[PDB]
């Protein structure tokens, strides 16, 4: 197994996947690494199993259809993984914890949002459809773009949103377009 966490790339107290060589800190994995379970399979392995059980699940989908799906266990897992993929980028640090807004010439967003809040919301089963999760994720980056205006720091929101969107299209097998 790897000797660094797959998400944050640091050593420490790591839990090892039994079906692939990845390792995780307890709260870097999403959901948090389960207390018992021997063997244990990580979220990458669990997602791969879904695809293998239903190969047709990789055929192209319309985003509008994906968004209306109810958060049954498999869609719950896919949103967990998609959230994890964003945390995997080091630039996610900027969006992880609760922000505050005091910048000359800007006003804070009406509805602040951050990754740890989405994490908690997923954990607490607060989203009933995939749309709920996706809206909060996109809101993170849209709030950032709006607040930081022409400051070059706005690019961080663009960059992390692109990681989100690419992973969204992969995980939920959105039909490829030009
Ligand atoms: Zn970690
Ligand atoms: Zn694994
Ligand atoms: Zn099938």
């Amino acid at each position: 197994n790897s000797n660094i966490c797959e998400v944050c790339n640091k050593w420490g107290r790591l839990f090892c996947c039994d079906t692939c060589p990845r390792s995780f800190h307890e709260h870097c994995h999403i959901p948090s690494v389960e207390a018992n379970k021997n063997p244990w399979s990580c979220i990458f392995c669990r997602i791969k199993t879904i695809q293998e059980r239903c190969p047709e699940s990789q055929s192209g989908h319309q985003e509008s259809e994906v968004l209306m799906r109810q958060m049954l266990p498999e869609e719950q897992l896919k949103c967990e993984f998609l959230l994890l993929k964003v945390y995997c980028d080091s630039k996610s640090c900027f969006f992880a914890s609760e922000p505050y807004y005091n910048r000359e010439g800007s006003q804070g967003p009406q509805k602040p949002m951050w990754l740890n809040k989405v994490k908690t919301s997923l954990n607490e089963q607060m989203y009933t459809r995939v749309e709920g999760f996706v809206q909060d994720m996109r809101l993170i980056f849209h709030n950032h773009k709006e607040f930081y205006r022409e400051d070059k720091f706005t690019r961080l929101g663009i960059q992390v949103q692109d990681i989100f969107e690419k992973n969204f299209r992969n995980i939920f097998a959105i039909q490829e377009t030009s």
